[PDB]
Parts: C-alpha cells; structure tokens; sequence
C-alpha cells in the first residue's frame, strides 16, 4: 500500500542519540542530534522512506527474561511490532540474531575496561586476581551476557564475582557507570564497549582511561524484524556508506573533532 | 532430499589454506590445514553437514568483467553453481552483497601497507606524494576495487598512480606482492589486508612491517549463493562460534603461536 512512515526506535547513549540544549523550542526528528541520528538520515535518504524517531519506552537494549521469555529494550519493540527499525549501538549477538534480524554492522566494537586514572589495573587478568577493586556491567545488555556465558576461565571467575556482589556492581544506564568510576577515587572500574569508552575518554574532565585489550570483537548493526521487506535495502545502505568513507567520517566528528582532553 | 556432500570452495592464502607439509600422501580434506580449514569443520560440524574442500579453479577471490558482467573467483563458483559454500578470507562488499549472500563476518580487517624495513614510508599519503617508490595491490580483488573507487582525495591520487603505472604494480597473488616487496630493495611497497600484512610480518625472513593506520574498517563473511537453504543456519554458526571465543582462538593458533620472529 502507500509509502508508512518507519518507526526507528532508538536509545540515549552519548554521542549516538542526545536531546538538543534547545530541543523543547523544536519538533520530530529536530530534537536529538548524534551519531545514530545522522546515520538515520542517511540509511532513509539512500533507502527511500521517511521516518520518526522514538526513544525505546525502558530505555534498555534487550534482553529476553528467563521466566517470562519476554522481550524487553530496543529488541522487544522490533519484535512485538512497536517500532520498524533499530538504529542504535545494538551489539550483534547469537540469541537476537534468532528472534530479529541485523544489517551488517556499521561499526566495530569489543569489551573493554574503563579506570578512573592512576588505578592500578591493566587487564581483565588483574581485575580478577584481586578483590580492593569493584567491577561491574551495564544491565540488560550484551555485555552482561557475554560474562553470563563465557567458558574462558578469566571471564567467569569475574562473572562469579559479579554475580554475587552485594551491592550490586550492575548499573541502569552507561552514564551511571562512567558516574561510579569517577566519584569511586579508583575503587570501582567499569567493563564496558570500547566506542563508549573511548568517547568517554575524550570528555571532561577528562580522568577516566581505557585499559589492556579489548576482551571480544564484534559490531553494531541496524536491527529490523525478521523477515522485514526493509533489511535488504537497509544492509545493501550500510556497505556503502562503509565504503564511501562517510561511516569513518561520522565517528570522527562525534569522537573527536569534538574532543574535550586536548588534540 | 537426502543429504548432500557440500562443495566448498576456498583459496590457498596463508595462513587460511595452505598443503600440508606432507600433503602428497594424503587425501580429500586432509591434504590442507589453515585458519579456514579448521573454521570449515567447525562450521560443518555446528550445521550439520559433510563437505569437500575444493580450490577455486582460477585462483581468484572475485570480481566482475566490466565488458561481459561475467564473475570470476570463488564468487564466479557460487554466481554459477559450482560450489555450494566459500570458506575463505572472502571480504564482504556492496557490489558482492548483490550477488551472493555472506554471514556476518567471522574476521576484522582494513586495507594496510606492507614495507620492506627501512623504507622512508609511514603512511598512505607518503606513499602519495612521491615516486621513487611504486605501490600496488592484488588483482580480482576488494582492495583494488577500493582505489578504484575512493574520491578520498588521497587514496584517488593513488588510483591515478596505479592504473596508468608502468611496470604493472598489480599482483596475481598475494605471495607475488610480497615478494616483490622483499626483492625490492624498499622501492615496492605493497597494499593489502591487515589479516594477511600481520601475518607475513611473523614471517622469517622478518624483513618487512605493516605501517600506518588501516586504510578501512570490514570483515570476511562465509557466503553462499543467493537464497541458499545453508545461509541462516551458516550465519548462526558463526556467530556462535564468535561468542565461544573459537575465531579468537584460531587466529593466535594460526598467526601468533607459531609466528617466526620472536
Ligand atoms: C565497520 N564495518 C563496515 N561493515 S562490514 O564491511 O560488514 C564490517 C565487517 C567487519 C567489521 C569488523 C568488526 C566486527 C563486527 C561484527 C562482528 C565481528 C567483527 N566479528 C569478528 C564476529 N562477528 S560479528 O558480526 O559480531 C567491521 C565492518
Ligand atoms: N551495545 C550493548 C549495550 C552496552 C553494553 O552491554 O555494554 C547491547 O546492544 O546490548
Ligand atoms: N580479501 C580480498 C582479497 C585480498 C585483497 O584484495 O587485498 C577479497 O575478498 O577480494
Ligand atoms: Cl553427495
Ligand atoms: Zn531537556
Ligand atoms: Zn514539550
Ligand atoms: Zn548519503
Ligand atoms: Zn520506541
Ligand atoms: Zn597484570
Ligand atoms: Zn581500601
Ligand atoms: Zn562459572
Ligand atoms: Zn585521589
Ligand atoms: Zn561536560
Ligand atoms: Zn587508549
Ligand atoms: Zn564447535
Ligand atoms: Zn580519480
Ligand atoms: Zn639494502
Ligand atoms: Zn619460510
Ligand atoms: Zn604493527
């Protein structure tokens, strides 16, 4: 039937998707600026619709509930049909691959580990063979599981560490965690994805660092809901832009152009 | 129907696919080892299904006559019939994308340069702004479609440079670039594959280095022909595989453990 405008379902996460200072004087789309606002743009403008962008209504990425087997975040709303598209920093990962479906991805990311500056801490390997500092994950993501899961023997003893932590060592959003890092005075670091850690590093003031290696790798791609007659145009738009160079060029201006810790 | 034997088509690339040492007393599968050989019985074992390794007949990865439209490589093989899977360090393109199907990719990769030490080369636009040293890439391949199409301004001055360069700088084979590299004296510097430039670094006779940043950010997919029944289950495989850690551990098996130079 006629052209429907695309619900895209979103998340805020800096630098991907923030309201603007002034976004209660502006309207729609107008309101966020960010990565993944830009890269929306582009994937509607190369595919051919129009579309509104939603912010998911809990806020989190998606995880399927043990008991329930309800789908929450993003994910749940691609699933039970309450948005089109996910375009967002949405790892990836086996279990969502078999409920929804995913682009190629737009960018590379793995785990890695965020310090307040001068902890002593270069690894995964040093985190877990110590107990002064607390570490800990973002809830409802794929990170958390990726410990959840893990067979390597480093990963699950920080896992068992993880789990049983009282207080929780588990935060609500990645701003929460970057918050604890910093007013911890080095007694807490947090495991996170490196784009979110090195554009945090870049941020005043300018005291948290990533450390060691990534822990994984693997990427972000734009999420549709199986079998949707938008995934073929949607994933032939994020090699082009890839191969183009415009993916590098928009990481580079949210990244760093924009960076606060200097040149 | 009944079970199949599946036909996989891959390239003999080091460290993905290479004869065994003693390989002319062996058969069918076990003739070859390598990243790929070792990534194609976990994913046969994963799906399901029996598999014959087949070397593409004209050793190419893919690309498509500008005249005829006609494919050449592994994906000529899948375009056509001829293999059922490639298991190989096979990039994922746009122009591909169009004509076969790739799995989420199972390797990172960007374009590098390749320098014999010593060379007075540092990045891409030093390779750009000069002339004393030549510079090519691969036939039938991803990187040279890359130069071919950038309108980044440096990498398109290169283009310039390449196609129009006499001797050829293109390459068939990845081993004919490096050593065009290593008998050069430093005056050949050779842009190809991270994966690859990583490894033939770790390689005696120690003599050449990978410099710069990546020139590009992509991956390697396993494809298959377009709306082939193997993709979906292929595609999970992978990531599976990806989330126990396997790709990690097959790429320091393949390149680290055994690298030659320390
Ligand atoms: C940014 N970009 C443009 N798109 S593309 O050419 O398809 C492409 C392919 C691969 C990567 C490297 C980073 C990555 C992303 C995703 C995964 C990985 C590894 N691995 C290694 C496991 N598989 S995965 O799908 O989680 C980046 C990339
Ligand atoms: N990108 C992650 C969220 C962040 C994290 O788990 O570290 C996801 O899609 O679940
Ligand atoms: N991986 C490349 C071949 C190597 C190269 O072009 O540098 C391809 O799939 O075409
Ligand atoms: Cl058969
Ligand atoms: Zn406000
Ligand atoms: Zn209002
Ligand atoms: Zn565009
Ligand atoms: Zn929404
Ligand atoms: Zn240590
Ligand atoms: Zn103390
Ligand atoms: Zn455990
Ligand atoms: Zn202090
Ligand atoms: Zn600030
Ligand atoms: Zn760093
Ligand atoms: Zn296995
Ligand atoms: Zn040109
Ligand atoms: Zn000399
Ligand atoms: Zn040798
Ligand atoms: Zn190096």
């Amino acid at each position: 039937g006629a052209n429907k405008t695309v619900v895209v379902t979103t998340i805020l996460e800096s630098p991907y998707v923030m309201m603007k200072k002034n976004h209660e004087m502006l309207e729609g789309n107008e309101r966020y600026e960010g990565y993944c606002v830009d890269l929306a743009a582009e994937i509607a403008k190369h595919c051919g619709f129009k579309y509104k962008l939603t912010i998911v209504g809990d806020g989190k990425y998606g995880a399927r509930d043990a008991d329930t087997k309800i789908w929450n975040g993003m994910v749940g709303e691609l699933v039970y049909g309450k948005a089109d598209i996910a375009i967002a920093p949405l790892t990836i990962t086996y279990v969502r691959e078999e409920v929804i479906d995913f682009s190629k991805p737009f960018m590379s990311l793995g785990i890695s580990i965020m310090i307040k500056k001068g902890t002593p801490i270069e690894s995964a390997e040093d985190l877990s063979k110590q107990t002064e500092i607390a570490y800990g994950t973002l809830d409802s993501g794929s990170t958390k599981e990726f410990f959840r899961r893990s067979k390597i023997a480093v990963f699950d003893k920080m896992w068992t560490y993880m789990r049983s932590a009282e207080p929780s060592v588990f935060v609500r959003t990645t701003a929460e965690g970057v918050a604890r890092v910093r007013k911890s005075k080095g007694k807490y670091a947090y495991l996170l994805e490196s784009t979110m850690n090195e554009y945090i590093e870049q941020r005043k003031p300018c005291d948290t660092m990533k450390v060691g290696g990534n822990l994984d790798s693997k990427g972000y791609g734009i999420a549709t809901p199986k079998g949707s007659s938008l995934g073929n145009a949607v994933n032939l738009a994020v090699l082009k832009l890839s191969e183009q160079g415009l993916l590098d060029k928009l990481k580079n201006k949210w990244w760093y152009d924009k960076g606060e810790c200097g040149s």
